[PDB]
């Protein structure tokens, strides 16, 4: 009996979503945590049946969205969230947001669950190098993309079943340089796929869980298209041109290793940056 | 209904039948080549029952072994055979068992195959060091080791349908050294990891099809306790003690994981070397 | 005519001394830079002859410091400092410490420099384990140990003549996990790690300037001993138990290579994480 | 007063000529090492001054060529020069070519050595790709390019002083695709990278003896024109384009970095991988 969280989502044209329909080929149960500046649009899209056709999982099923709560990757507990955001029109009206809150919400609701995704990145300086970056812009991107996942871990391990996996999203601009991966998020990247190991470690030894990560080629998704002709229209380009494998990324593609690697299948597989990437990453020179 | 041939078991104690069980879970036909040293032993224990206990899947299944061949990694073609092993008691009596011959006989008896596993590590001087192995005895360690990889996959392409996907067996010797992997085995794991991307550009972008490196933890197999209470007991020690997951690394652990990769959920992954090993490769220094 | 600026020092057991003693071997003008909060006690301790042990060249040469500025990796301009350090009582009586305030006071005194080094770390929370970090004190390790490279170059590109030489010391706790190095200092030298890339690159491109980065064995230094029978005192043990090279690692076994990596001798080398660490990274399994 | 043995020079356009003539600046004597094809050419060369432009050192030095004797990095004893070579018309003439020959007669001649150059490969079937590469082709690239480095060090390390060091040359090809590095090149680049660390654990440990590799970056050398306006130009264009360093690779700025490799200023480093290319390895993707 399955459940996952899935922490980072806004849209389905994400990896999140990618995700959310190969772990439903197998029966998990779905539980997205929504940024909450988009949780009300969202929701108002899901009743509408936006993604009704989204929804649909090859052999009839439909994706099994156990919940739907607003989650925000910033603030560990209660008291870390700020007067600002406190007022602040969207995040006004929800509550239980923290990542504390919502370990303790599902917790509360369903019990243990047994597979953790953290699917998010922010950097706020994302548009500018890596040298004009400033240190508060900096941080924001650690805190957002790298750190939150450290807290994921340490909060939901409480709910987690042993013999449970968690993963995590990466990009290689952390091992190579891509220029215009900028904001930080670069040095966001390196760090959690560090932690990842450091994690896997503790969370190994102590209560035998695993975590991995996985390194992804470019998906034309809504955040992809914020960064910028969009660089991200550049990646798919070459990507395409010159990756070993000359078909077409999905997010299903991301989809079924993630669903592999949170899968009992995997038990032995542990601290590791797994690259589904078209084999993009194995290329030093271009063909032409 | 798909058929995968499994190059080099011996018996039931290796990562090759480890490979076999979990492929069969998952409802592949299963070629066995096997060296002609040990074919006439394995036949005939075989028959015996011997293995019918090894051959148990949980859920009440057997094992689809389509057929059991003879087969020998250091023969491309049958002009290679030298005068002297042709006529080897152990060689004389057998038949179409070079790389092209098998690659023949396979396709004749079931048509293209899409998957094949590449499980057969050998190094005359093993027992010796990088430093005091012989030129003869290294060239000898990659000609056995690693280029019967390459020359699997010349050979074998053309009896696999696209999408098909490869994979073989390596150990992290070839990455940060482990004294005691000597004969040049540490120089052949490295040269197959190496040629494990060149492999995955080419068959890549012109077959479209896959292949990919599991590095394996270690496993009280027929050949590791080769190498001269041996340096695997020691490794087998180690790992149970200081890897991340403290449970006991079994052979249909990476039989899961090879499974995994020669399917479809891992149709977006290349040229890789994925660990499989409880996540000890991410350790620099014990703890204790 | 060469100065070199090196950024953090508060004793001479480190390695930024390590580094100052081999510059001098080629007549390089060393700036220290040292934390605010022990300037006081470094210059007191400085006109006292403490160091001139300490300050002594193989070659009958004097350390030639040129200056000792008070420097804080923490703030990037005068408006980033804060009313509670503003207070401090060590803090109080001095000025222009920001980095920014300093590549100036330097620039203005004696000109263009063109050796540049980082040689600081600081995670509040070194003692706890990824895990038990908090979000503030993950960020602090970041700011304070990677991020601070990054403003450096920013400020310091502007008072460097082309062709000049950036350094930055890492631990290999960022690609393989020691337990024990917490606080996110792990996390902290993996950005670090990428971070010299990527600044590679911009800064490569750009100003025709080079940086690069020394992964260094343990030393005995006044920080580690600081981390804890002091985990230090452990990863030495190992280390000269285990390393390839058997000697005892000097603060100016580092020096030289940083003496080299700062020189034109060099002039090809970007971008690299170099280890100088009498070999351990290489190592696998213990002999033992 | 140092001396060093340089295997594999034939003309002075190579890496060998950039790391005698950077050698030289710093006073070490020069033992060449020729491979026996063009020896005799490379001898009547030298007598003509033809070198004698291309041996100007920048401070008023010549070089100090100690020695240039015939030398074949594919045999290791006299026992193995086969009956063919032997009786050759380049190979009749010479004698004491094998390298423990030669290790002898530089022992005879001169002493203990302190300094040992590998910078040969070689590799039958360069111009086919690795899946077109036959065994016979592969283990030659092999033998010659990868083991004659395990063997040079076999011999010669018991004519080597302790603290002695001693460095090869690779290519990047080992780690990511370049394509149209054929005939197991990059399969013996990969070894060599390999048994730089295992051979860094035994001569450490054994010896006090150093051994590292530059991996270089692209040179208009005589072999790398050999490669089928050529690989190698295609290369250079591609480097001095999109490498961090848009300055033109020459062979003594490879040259400097083995001078200091070899020397006691990197007495700290040993089984690594040095990158002297520009910092084109760094790059993920052309920023054009
Ligand atoms: N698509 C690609 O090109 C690509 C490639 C490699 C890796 N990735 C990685 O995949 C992951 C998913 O990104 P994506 O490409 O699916 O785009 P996306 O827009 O679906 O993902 C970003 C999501 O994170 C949310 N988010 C931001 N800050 C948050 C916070 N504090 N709390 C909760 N949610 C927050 C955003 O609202 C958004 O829903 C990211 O970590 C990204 O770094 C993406
Ligand atoms: N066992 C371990 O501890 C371990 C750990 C890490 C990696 N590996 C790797 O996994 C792979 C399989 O290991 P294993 O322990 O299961 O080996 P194993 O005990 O199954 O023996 C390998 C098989 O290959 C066969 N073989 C040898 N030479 C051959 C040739 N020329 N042609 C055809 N067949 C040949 C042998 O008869 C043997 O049965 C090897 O590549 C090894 O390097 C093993
Ligand atoms: N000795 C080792 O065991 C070892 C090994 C590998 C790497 N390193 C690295 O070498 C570098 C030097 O450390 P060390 O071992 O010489 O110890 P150290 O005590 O000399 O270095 C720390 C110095 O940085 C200073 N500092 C801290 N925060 C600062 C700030 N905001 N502004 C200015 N200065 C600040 C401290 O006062 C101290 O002088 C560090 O980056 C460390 O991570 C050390
Ligand atoms: N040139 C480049 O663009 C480049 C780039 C990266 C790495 N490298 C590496 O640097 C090293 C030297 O490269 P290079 O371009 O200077 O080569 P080169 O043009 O100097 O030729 C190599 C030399 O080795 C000699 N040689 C060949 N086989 C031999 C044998 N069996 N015994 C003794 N001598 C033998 C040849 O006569 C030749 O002079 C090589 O290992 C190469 O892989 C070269
Ligand atoms: O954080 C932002 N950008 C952003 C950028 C990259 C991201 O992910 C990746 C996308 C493509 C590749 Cl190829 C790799 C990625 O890692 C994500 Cl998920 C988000 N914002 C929000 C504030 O400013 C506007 C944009
Ligand atoms: O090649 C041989 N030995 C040998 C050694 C290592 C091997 O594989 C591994 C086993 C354990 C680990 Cl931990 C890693 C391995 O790669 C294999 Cl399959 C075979 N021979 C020939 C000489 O004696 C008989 C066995
Ligand atoms: O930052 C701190 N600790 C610290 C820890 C490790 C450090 O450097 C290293 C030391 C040893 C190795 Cl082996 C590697 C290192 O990188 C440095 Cl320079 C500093 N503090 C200040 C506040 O709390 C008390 C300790
Ligand atoms: O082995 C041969 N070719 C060859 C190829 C690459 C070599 O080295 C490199 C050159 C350029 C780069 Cl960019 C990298 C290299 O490693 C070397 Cl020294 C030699 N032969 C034999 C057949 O024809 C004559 C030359």
């Amino acid at each position: 009996e399955d459940i996952c969280f899935i922490a980072g989502i806004g849209d389905t044209n994400g990896y999140g979503w990618g995700i959310a329909k190969e772990l439903s080929k197998r029966n998990v149960k779905i539980i997205f945590g929504i940024w909450p500046p988009v949780y009300n649009i969202f929701m108002k899209n899901y009743k509408n049946g936006k993604f009704d056709n989204d929804m649909i999982i090859d052999k009839d099923k439909k994706m099994n969205i156990l919940d739907m709560l607003p989650f925000d990757a910033s603030f560990d507990t209660a008291n870390d969230i700020d007067e600002e955001t406190k007022n602040n029109k969207r995040y006004n009206m929800l509550q239980n947001y923290t990542i504390e809150d919502v370990a303790n919400l599902i917790h509360q609701k369903y019990g243990k669950i047994n597979m953790l995704v953290h699917s998010l990145a922010n950097a706020k300086e994302v548009q500018k190098d890596l040298l004009n970056t400033s240190r508060k812009g900096y941080l924001d991107a650690l805190s957002k993309s790298s750190y939150s996942l450290i807290s994921l871990c340490k909060y939901f391990v409480n709910i987690m079943k042993p013999q449970s996996s968690i993963i995590s999203l990466t990009y290689h601009a952390s091992q190579k340089v891509v220029p215009g991966y900028g904001g930080g998020m670069s040095s966001a990247k390196a760090a959690l796929e560090s932690d990842t190991r450091v994690l896997a470690y503790h969370l190994g030894r102590n209560y035998n869980i695993r975590i991995n990560t996985i390194s992804a080629g470019p998906l034309k998704s809504r955040a992809a298209t914020a960064i910028n002709y969009t660089f991200i229209d550049y990646a798919i380009e070459y990507s395409e041109k010159y990756a070993p494998l000359r078909q077409k990324l999905l997010s299903t593609d991301i989809g079924s290793v993630a669903s592999f690697l949170l899968s009992r299948e995997s038990r032995a597989i542990t601290g590791q940056t797994i690259y589904v990437d078209n084999g993009l990453n194995i290329m030093f020179l271009p063909d032409d």
